[PDB]
């Protein structure tokens, strides 16, 4: 059931912006760990006296890393005379965000038909404004509303190159890394109370709700279900402490929990990422027991061959299944110091018409199946 | 002339501590870029609710990366009940340092015979105390005095494993990277006024002074000249703006300018580092013109063969010479967002007795020779 109730025309995820203390070191770590190339910059060398911003890309996936310079470099500026390339940026906000939450996502950016219209309609329907629409070089419009915690939903619209004022990066310093990642599949928030968070976001977007161990969750989706925004709340009083509650404690409240990155070839992506885990890249969660992969034959033996299932076992990949499609997924350990944000790598099999959004679900069946494999393997 | 006037027994450089916003991402970037392995940690997994600290090592070189957790995790603690492994750490100080200066060196740590004695004698001779001597697990004593800006000189002494409360890192997650770096050769500060900075530091240590383009400098040295602390001040009114003044502006005042890391094989180190510059590692300053390497034959043709000189040319290595020894050196681009701290890679030839400290000097002749090569090459 898809009522197609979007209150404005939404296209696709556009970019994710991390707020950092040092953008250079985070961007370089992420580039090597994920196989993303440096493609654009806005910093002192481009005339930006306010913030350092570096853009990594892999396919359609765009990760932006931003950190503030000393306010003294721009102390004579006012907003009419700013050298910032992202006019919503504020030194105090960025320092407060990072000191409160540590390294994490500040903005989930979606491309829309008209960012000024999206902003107006959103706030008319309950959105809390964060940054008003600003037109950049008569070419791009950007606006921001609060999503949850200190995370903003950023609207970007183009009349007709990331953003004005960004320069493309010299071909000596943009090595063409590529481990197969191609786009953002979904972006997940953790909140203390799911109900009020859903009502708020579905309230101002018109996004609809998409089709025992820690959490309750629900997924909001755009008209073609290509923008997917799951939200989790903790379940208290359980035997094992809710990882959602641990997040909220270490993050100082609500924020973005994980980014799921679609791979065109999850086996290649995981081979390449795992080669680099101990040499500057990302670590992965502990692999499931072999009983999990023994049990895969009964669950997805019609979708994956034996060789492809044992390849899942080598790489620690999880598998889950909808009534419509199949999902391969795996989770990294937290991206930074705090047990807060992590990354999911995903590939979806089925639902071909192009592939429809959310094919195979989000892997919620893997909570039960992981547990079952734990006990089964223990014997 | 070495008066051997140390007011307490100093051994060697012990470690350098960076204060970070996210220790994980900086440590992983540095590990890959410099070929240092993860060897110790103190963080949530070791019971530290206050700060995340990760130690990288290469030979005798020790780089420590530290960042604060949310104060809420340790809000019930007092100093008598702290879970911090570094008792001098303070959330407010660390956040203030990073917001003021960005990523940079907080502590230059030297091993001494008796850190409590070193502290007492230092402050009796004018040192500004920063953290009093604290004995850790009856095994290690640590104390801190102000060096310049917000950089501290840290004294560490051992009765008889980095620090108590640090755990050695699992052998799955400590890949044995090694590009040839072996120890810290010197650590350099930038100050607004050289005279008062020298008088202060030489005042409380008894370190002695060791043997047209931007700066004045002088070098303070311990008795055996193995702890070497150069200090620079800007020279104003010059044609090209002083890089020392640019540092002071972007850093919000005095601080550590560069760390010089001795390599047992600078050609191997630079081959390995340059292979990684565009895949998460460090960039190097622009190479000198070929006239620089043509002129090397007349200057050091008795020390380096033609093949070894052209190998210097491939890697962009600089060469300078004392009356006593020869120096090979090269400088990275800044380590983070701001044009502040950078790294020097160094190897010294000569002065064998073991090799005496500072053999060949610090390369000050390369200001003139670089310039000369610039004009000569222009024709
Ligand atoms: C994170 C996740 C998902 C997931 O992507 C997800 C969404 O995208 C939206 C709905 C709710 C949700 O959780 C699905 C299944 C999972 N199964 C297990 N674990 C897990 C494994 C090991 C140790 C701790 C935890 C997960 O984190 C996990
Ligand atoms: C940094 C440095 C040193 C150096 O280590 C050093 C000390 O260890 C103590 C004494 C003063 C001093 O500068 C020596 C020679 C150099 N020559 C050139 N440049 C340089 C090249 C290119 C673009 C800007 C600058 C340097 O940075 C440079
Ligand atoms: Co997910
Ligand atoms: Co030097």
């Amino acid at each position: 059931k898809n009522p197609k109730s979007d209150k404005f025309k939404v296209k696709r995820f556009h970019h994710i912006e991390f707020w950092c203390g040092d953008a250079t070191n985070v961007a370089r770590r992420f580039s090597w760990g994920l196989g993303m190339r440096f493609s654009a910059k806005s910093d002192l060398s481009t005339g930006n006296m306010v913030h350092a911003s570096y853009l990594l890309t892999s396919g359609d996936l765009r990760f932006l890393f931003t950190a503030p310079y000393s306010p003294s470099l721009s102390a004579g500026e006012i907003k009419p005379t700013t050298t910032a390339s992202i006019p919503s940026f504020d030194h105090g906000s960025c320092r407060s965000f990072f000191s409160s939450h540590g390294l994490g996502v500040r903005a989930v950016a979606i491309e829309v038909e008209d960012a000024e219209s999206a902003f107006s309609i959103s706030v008319a329907n309950g959105a809390i404004p964060s940054s008003p629409p600003i037109v950049l070089n008569e070419a791009v419009t950007i606006a921001e509303v609060k999503l949850y915690g200190d995370v903003v939903l950023r609207y970007v619209s183009y009349k007709a190159e990331f953003l004005p004022g960004f320069e493309r990066v010299e071909d000596a310093s943009s090595f063409p890394l590529d481990y197969g990642i191609r786009r953002l599949d979904h972006a997940v928030g953790n909140v203390p109370e799911l109900g009020p968070a859903l009502t708020y976001v579905a309230g101002f977007t018109g996004f609809h709700q998409f089709a025992e161990s820690g959490l309750n969750s629900a997924v909001l989706a755009s008209n073609d279900e290509m923008v997917l925004l799951p939200i989790n709340e903790p379940v208290h009083g359980t035997k094992r402490k809710s990882q959602i509650q641990t997040y909220l404690e270490h993050n100082e409240g609500a924020g973005l929990q994980h980014l799921a990155l679609m791979s065109e070839d999850i086996f290649r992506t995981l081979r390449e990422m795992r080669k680099r885990s101990s040499i500057g890249g990302f670590d992965f969660m502990p692999s499931p027991p072999p009983t999990y992969y023994q049990n895969l034959k009964k669950r997805v033996g019609d979708v994956l061959s034996d060789d492809q299932i044992k390849e899942c076992e080598e790489l620690g990949i999880l598998v889950d299944r909808d009534d419509q499609g199949t999902l391969l997924q795996i989770f990294t350990k937290p991206l930074g110091d705090r047990p807060t944000i992590f990354i999911e790598i995903i590939q979806r099999v089925g639902c071909m018409m192009y592939q429809s959004g959310g094919c195979g679900g989000f892997g919620k069946g893997n909570f039960s199946e992981l547990f079952k494999s734990i006990e089964e393997y223990e014997k």
